[PDB]
DNA sequence: CCGACGTCGCATCAGC
DNA sequence: GCTGATGCGA
DNA sequence: GTCGG
């Protein structure tokens, strides 16, 4: 937390340019930057000093001379003024609602809290669960009621098929106190890359999960991602539980490595690695890594046994999960 | 300087 | 309906 | 906005 101020500010420039400015890659590189200095084991004491991390330029560099002299950014008080994009700002803090939809509704006046509940059907089925639980997917959820979703998730996946298997991964592999959402790895020996011997794999256990009320919401669903709603159970007389978000990707399970690399996170450690790899002429999604041709085109899958089978093809040494949170 | 920035699933829409 | 592009998100 | 060719 030694720069916590630093990173904050730069956060909010990448919100911004996320949002208003639709600028995907200056996003990136706030965030970049912002994670680089949230790992400096030093409280920053210039610009130059900072200009030194990789991902910080000179912009950000003198953005931090301004931020370390007088506590605050002109850039960023101006943006906070701004109606429109304090407007935008808002709208995509709901899910299902991006940089578009969000400067479209500004467009025909559906720019507050209460707009967005009087119309609720100028939202598609997404932005409408985002709304309806706009409050509760701001909280964080308490790693002991991870705890509680888990034994949830792995005894309902269990009575469905024993062959299941259930990886919590996420900000919770990588051991965080509080998570935002609860993110579950699936596989079954029924689907490989090879071939799919049963259909209905992943809508079996989302079927279960809602016959058990843990599932209330479903925000997407496909034959392998599931991006929804749950709830844990409150005893009586118990204020409930708040709804949280999670996600359930079925992935082939001789790609469980590659898989459970991409859903450990963080996103950002990803982005990393990925970019690495790439510089090591490699490519890496959550099923394989690939060689890369001089050509440019993928090659054949390379052989994984572990997750650190990864980080040796592109020479990285291995980091435990609690590790990649960047 | 300047091209290039990780990789993909699901929802939705335009065009045929 | 199919295909491909765009939005949004993991 | 940053960085490597
Ligand atoms: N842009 C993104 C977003 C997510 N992911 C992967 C890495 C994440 O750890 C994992 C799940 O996304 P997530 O739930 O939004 N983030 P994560 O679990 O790390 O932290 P929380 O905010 O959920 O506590 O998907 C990614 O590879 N690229
Ligand atoms: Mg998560
Ligand atoms: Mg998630
Ligand atoms: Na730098
Ligand atoms: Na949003």
């Amino acid at each position: 937390t030694l720069n916590g101020g630093i990173t904050d500010m730069l956060t909010e420039l990448a919100n911004f340019e996320k949002n208003v400015s639709q600028a995907i890659h200056k996003y990136n590189a706030y965030r970049k930057a912002a994670s680089v200095i949230a790992k400096y084991p030093h409280k920053i004491k210039s610009g130059a000093e900072a200009k030194k991390l990789p991902g910080v330029g000179t912009k950000i560099a003198e953005k931090i001379d301004e931020f370390l002299a007088t506590g605050k950014l002109r850039k960023l008080e101006k943006i906070r003024q701004d109606d429109t994009s304090s407007s935008i700002n808002f709208l995509t803090r709901v899910s299902g609602i991006g940089p578009s939809a969000a400067r479209k509704f500004v467009d025909e006046g559906i720019k507050t809290l209460e707009d967005l509940r009087k119309n609720e059907d100028k939202l598609n089925h997404h932005q409408r669960i985002g709304l309806k639980y706009f409050g509760d997917f701001e909280k964080r959820i308490p790693r002991e009621e991870m705890l509680q979703m888990q034994d949830i998730v792995l005894n309902e996946v269990k009575k469905v098929d024993s062959e299941y298997i259930a990886t919590v991964c996420g900000s919770f592999r990588r051991g965080a106190e509080s998570s935002g959402d609860m993110d579950v790895l699936l596989t079954h020996p029924s689907f490989t890359s090879e071939s799919t011997k049963q259909p209905k794999l992943l809508h079996q256990v989302v079927e279960q999960l809602q016959k058990v009320h843990f599932i209330t919401d479903t925000l997407s669903k496909g034959e392998t991602k599931f991006m929804g709603v749950c709830q844990l159970p409150s005893k009586n007389d118990e204020k409930e539980y708040p709804h949280r978000r999670i996600d359930i990707r079925l992935i082939p399970k001789d790609q469980y490595y590659c898989g459970v690399l991409y859903f450990t996170g963080s996103d950002i450690f990803n982005k990393n690695m990925r970019a690495h790899a790439l510089e090591k002429g490699f490519t890496i999604n959550e099923y394989t890594i690939r060689p890369l041709g001089v050509t440019g085109v993928a090659g054949e899958p390379l052989p994984v046994d572990s997750e650190k089978d990864i980080f040796d093809y592109i020479q990285w040494k291995y980091r435990e999960p609690k590790d990649r949170s960047e």
